[PDB]
This record gives structure tokens, C-alpha cells and sequence, in this order.
RNA sequence: AGGGGCGUAGUUCAAUUGGUAGAGCACCGGUCUCCAAAACCGGGUGUUGGGAGUUCGAGUCUCUCCGCCCCUG
RNA sequence: AGGGGCGUAGUUCAAGGUAGAGCACCGGUCCAAAUGUUGGGAGUUCGAGUCUCUCCGCCCCUG
């Protein structure tokens, strides 16, 4: 079974895009692949952010992956921190990963308060977090190619001097979800860090947020008004019907066939109600899962003690290799 | 009690230099202090090099600390790597020191004027050497060889993380305290390719004999070296020395007197270094009694950095 | 550890010679759409880093603290 | 992931016609001082450090 590691970032409220385009399949393949989700703090205070919230930002992260159904049976769910290894095998690869190679990072290279060396070395970091685990299949986040292809880089730059310790990963293209466009851009996809807010829908939005934001979509100035999929000239009602589509399983003609003599503000409520209906869902389950305190603080005893396993066994293949003497742990270790 | 953080190069050969300057006193202030030896395998793999010879340095350069007269119950000795708390805390202070502070440093700027590994670890490690420090509450560091600024670094990251969270570190402090055989101008250096120009602590008669009697010969500082090493190895003092003082007599003198300095601490090496269950013993007492000190500072780290705490 | 510097609306920038802190962009309304956009029509930004001085008058001069930037070893 | 550049002895180097340096260190005072693998392979050529191709390592660049 191939062995796939996604990270969650603490912060950054899932948006429906990444729901149904990307976790809702992944959430359909947790027997067929081994999924880890890393929910990676270490990562978060590379930017200065709030001690309380980080440490509630974890625990919401957590919850929602939950309420968006991962099972912790099925798939290794943990935070960053709590598994050493990480930090761990992050040193290590610091001295196989060239000063250039970090600074070219196109985002970097960009940054103007916080040049932290945190965020200089964030990417050896990332590729530590995914070589721990022997991970074979990444899906490559957003605007984060570059980080993968320096995770290969650095696996194959040690292992052709020391052996094959490492898997190389590859990139993670599954079934291509729903596809979700900005609401006021809808030639751009939906992006979790859109700094205006209106262009995305957060999991856990009130259904008068999800319709005033539906509401002030992109349309068209179509006379007479029209539902159909042109994804040229009528990209935000294409967008719409993507969208609904997605929610209901309902097909493009199908809908063009429901709508037919229907305006764009009936439009818009439909697809707002349809939306905040499946949010209602697991908008009910999260409050479950992040109130949950024991069942939350046994999520991660359990999920940090599958990752800590398997990562140390890697870790001691590598400090093999690297040249050192390893832990004394007990009399009878082995 | 003064905690007193060291760390011990693996690779490097420790010099009579070394031991003379600082260890031989240090061997008897282990009651008044609460001295540190951290081996830092670590810090080591930023150059490239033999795998096994690591392994075996680190436990030489161990095994020779245990013969210079280091108890192993009363300070803590142990191996870098054994401890993950120092990359642990390494990441969290990385994004604490800035990267101006780090590109400033002396020794990396350099390396980027050609140009060999220009690694990060190259250019992380003096964090890493924070790390190192505010782990373990330092009061002081012995600063050499060219590592003052990397104490200032030190000094100003936990000026700086305490300044925002709380007094969770202490600010640690530069403990304040021969020269190289055919460049007396020169100090005597572990961190020399000639090893001519130098003479190790596990060095035979034969070999010191042989080392010596090639020294250059203030205005003769090859000889006024010479005599300060006896100054040191016999006890008694320049005046002593120019009255008991052809230069054959003063460089076979020297032999006999440092060779015979060496003699328990060689002795005591080989008994070390060969009963690998006592290393292996002393790793894992150190380790654990390190990662109990360590440990206490990393909680309190992470829950001012905003962490979940595991359990 | 010494040594230099910078700090203005959300953002990018002004404010001559010490005399009334303003623009673009963004954002907000209003009009406008079935809804949105666009288009017009307006609107509002600000701890001038914090404090202390100097002056009749300080974004402009001085000090001090803060934070960061640059330099050296 | 793509696109350029570089590679000579310990080190810095010199030079389509058969590879020279320097410095470094090793040889020759009581004591001390005071060389060739042109990255590898394959081509083109009468002839390749030089030209083409390919690989390896590193450097620069883009997202």
C-alpha cells in the first residue's frame, strides 16, 4: 500500500475548495492508502503569531480534520512537535541542503519583519517531515512544488551517498475534485490565503455568511440571463454549477436542465443552501470532535505514538549512515 | 551552583595545549561547578567526512575525557545526538535569530567569499549552538577558538525569546579563564593540518620525542615556549627555569617532562577506551540525566511558543 | 561586543525652508445590476513607533526607550 | 521541474600539435628553523585540455 503524507497547517481555514477538490476523496482512500496527516506547528511560528491561538489553532485543525472524516484507526493523525524525529532529521539534512538551493525559493527569495532563519529553513524541515516516513506519495501543496522537488533532491543527494534510506517521493495527483474558482475571481482557484476573504467560504461558515458571500459573486451581463456552462464567457455561473454540482453529485446538463429559465439570483440561493446544508453536517460533527477534550488528547497520544515508531526507525538508518553512535537506550535494545 | 556548558569536537585531536590551558584545572573544579561536556556529533557533520571515523572519534574524544580525570558522576558528559531536545530547541530558536544576524557571522560570510559546503548547516549551526547553551540553564561558557561571537549570538537570542515569553532562559556568560610548536606566534591549535606543529595528548614518548626536537629555537619564543610548557608540566616557574637552564638538554627535558605528564592519562584511556559496556554505560547515564535538564527548559519553550503539549 | 541607520492610513507613497498629514491603489457606501462585475457617484482611513524635550508652531530639530535593518570581529 | 555556466597536481594556476608553473608541503643546525588522472564516457579529427554529445559533481537562475 503506498504510504501518502499530507500536513495540516494549524492555521488557514479550510475552505470548501479544499474539501471537495482535495479531503473529501482522500477521506474514500484511507483503506487503500496509508495516510499520515502532520499537523505542523513547528512550521507555524516561522510567522510571529498568538501563543493561545496557536495552541487553539492546533486543536481546531485537529477537529475539523476529524469532522472531515479522518479516521484515527485507519490513518496516523498527530501534531508536529510531539514526534522529535522531525526537529531531529531536520538537522541532519541542514548539512545536505546547499545555502543557494533555500535562498532561490521563490517565496523567500520574495521576503519583511521576520527574515527568521526559521523561514530561510522551513524547507529542509518539510522535507525531513516527509522523509521520516518512507512517504512515497505527496500531494504537492499550493505554490509548493519547488519544496518537493527539494525534498527529492535532497533524498537522492543522501542516498547516493549512503544507500537507499529514503523513499523518493512522488507527487499526489488524485481524482481532481470538484473544481472550485474564486468567487470574485473566478478565472483563479480557490485559495486558502486569499487575503479578501470574499472570494473564499470557510467549513465553518453561518448560512448567512455562506449566502452573503455566494451572493456577491461574479456573473455576467447575459441578456436574456442564462444557466449555462461556458467556462470562457460565463466563468462565474460556471463556477456556480461546478460548485453545486460538487455538493449535490448532480450533473452540468442536469443542472443547466433544473435552471432553465431561472435567474442568477435563484441561482445563488440554491447553491448557497446547498452548500451551508453540507456544512451543517460537519459543522455539527466538529463541535463534537472540539469539545471533546479526552477524546481529542487521546487522538493525538495515539496518533504521535504510530508516527514516533515508524520515524525513529528511519532516524536510526539515517545516524547510521551519517556517522554516529547511537542512543544507548537499554541493556536489552536492539 | 555554576552550570558550566563545554562542547567537545569530535573530529579534533585534543592538544597538550588543551589540557594544560583548561582541562587539567577543570578536571579539579567538578564539586565547585556544575561542568558540562557535550560531545557535539552534531555540529560535526556540517563538513563532509568518514562515517566510521565519526563513530570512533566521538568515543575516543569520550574516552579521552574520562582519562583527562572527568567523572562521569559528577558532571554530565554525553553525546549530542542522544539528547533530541538540542534540534528540538535548534528549530524553535531558528526562527528567533534573524538571518542578517546569521549571514553576519564571521565564520559563514567567509565560506561565502570563494566555498566548499555551503550548507545549512553551515549557516544554522550557531543556533544550533544556542540550542546547545540555554538547554541546560548555562551560567557560563567557556568561549575559544574564535567563538565569541557565537556567545553573543547566544546571548542576544535568549535577550530576545525572554524579552517576548518570559524569563524561560538564562542570559549565559563568557567564563573568563602554549602557543603552536614551529609558529610560536601561533597558538598550538587542534584545528591545524600540521600535526607537526602540534603534539596530542595520546602521543608516545618516540613520537613526542620526535615532534619536539624540530620546535624553532620573546626573541627565541620557540625556546621561551618551551620553558613555559615545563612552567606548567614541572611547576616550577621562568626564573626557576632560566636558572636550572645546550637547547638539546631543555628539548629532551621537555620530552621526559610532558611524556611523563601523559602517562596516567594514556594509561587510563586504554582501560576506557577498550571496555565499551562503561562507554556505552556513561553514554546512556549522561544522555538520560542531560535529556531530564533539557527536557524542563524545552516544556517551558514550548508552551510559551504556543505549542499542544504532548502527554 | 562594539559601530552605523530606519520607523507615516490596509498597502504603495507625499507633505518645499519648521506653519494647517495628503494622494494612488485597495476598501467602503451610493447609483447600478435578477443577482454580481463593470461603470459612474461619493466616503473613510493614520499610535506620523512609544515618551520626553525645543519652539508661538514639530511628520520635519534634540533626547530617550522599543523593534527591526545594515557593519565589524 | 526546467534553463545557463564551471571542473586541470595538495592548492591557485598556465597552455586543435603532442600538459608548464607558483605556493604548499616532503629531500639534502647543540637543536630548530632560514607532481599529470586535464571530472567520466563516447565521438569528430592525421592529431583533442581545446570541438560535439552524454553522464557525474557543484555554482547561477525561474515558479
Amino acid at each position: 500500500k503506498p504510504i501518502v503524507f499530507s500536513g495540516a497547517q494549524p492555521s488557514g481555514e479550510l475552505t470548501i475548495g479544499n474539501y471537495m477538490g482535495a479531503l473529501r476523496q482522500w477521506v474514500n482512500m484511507q483503506d487503500d492508502y496509508h495516510c499520515i496527516y502532520c499537523i505542523v506547528d513547528q512550521h507555524a511560528i516561522t510567522v510571529r503569531q498568538d501563543a493561545q491561538k496557536l495552541r487553539k489553532a492546533t486543536l481546531d485543525t485537529l477537529a475539523l480534520y476529524l469532522a472531515c472524516g479522518i479516521d484515527p484507526e485507519k490513518s496516523t493523525i498527530f501534531v508536529q512537535s510531539h514526534v522529535p524525529e522531525h526537529a531531529q532529521l531536520g538537522w541532519a539534512l541542514n548539512c545536505y541542503t546547499y545555502f543557494g538551493e533555500l535562498s532561490r525559493m521563490t517565496q523567500f527569495k520574495d521576503k519583511a519583519e521576520n527574515i527568521n532563519a526559521g523561514l530561510f529553513d522551513y524547507p529542509v524541515l518539510m522535507a525531513a517531515d516527509i522523509l521520516l516516513y518512507q512517504t512515497n506519495l505527496v500531494p504537492v501543496g499550493e505554490d509548493q512544488k519547488q519544496h518537493l522537488e527539494l525534498s527529492r533532491d535532497i533524498a537522492q543527494r543522501f542516498n547516493a551517498l549512503y544507500g537507499e534510506i529514503f523513499k523518493v517521493p512522488e507527487p499526489f495527483i488524485p481524482k481532481s475534485g470538484a473544481r472550485v474558482m474564486s468567487l470574485l475571481e473566478p478565472t483563479k482557484k480557490m485559495s486558502k490565503s486569499d487575503d479578501n476573504r470574499n472570494n473564499v467560504i470557510g467549513l465553518l461558515e453561518d448560512p448567512k455568511s455562506v449566502v452573503k458571500k455566494i451572493k456577491r459573486a461574479v456573473t455576467d451581463s447575459d441578456e436574456p440571463p442564462v444557466v449555462r456552462y461556458d467556462v470562457q464567457n460565463k466563468a462565474g455561473v460556471s463556477n456556480l454549477l461546478d460548485i453545486l454540482s460538487a455538493v449535490t453529485g448532480q450533473s452540468i446538463p442536469e443542472l443547466e436542465k433544473q435552471f432553465e429559465g431561472k435567474m442568477y439570483g435563484h441561482l445563488k440561493g440554491e447553491v448557497a443552501d446547498a452548500v451551508s446544508g453540507m456544512l451543517t453536517e460537519l459543522q455539527e460533527r466538529y463541535h463534537r470532535f472540539r469539545n471533546d477534550e479526552a477524546f481529542l488528547q487521546q487522538v493525538m497520544k495515539d496518533g504521535a505514538e504510530k508516527a514516533s515508531a515508524h520515524a525513529s526507525r528511519t532516524l536510526k538508518a539515517v545516524y547510521e549512515a551519517i556517522g554516529f553512535v547511537a542512543k544507548r537506550h537499554h541493556h536489552h535494545h536492539h
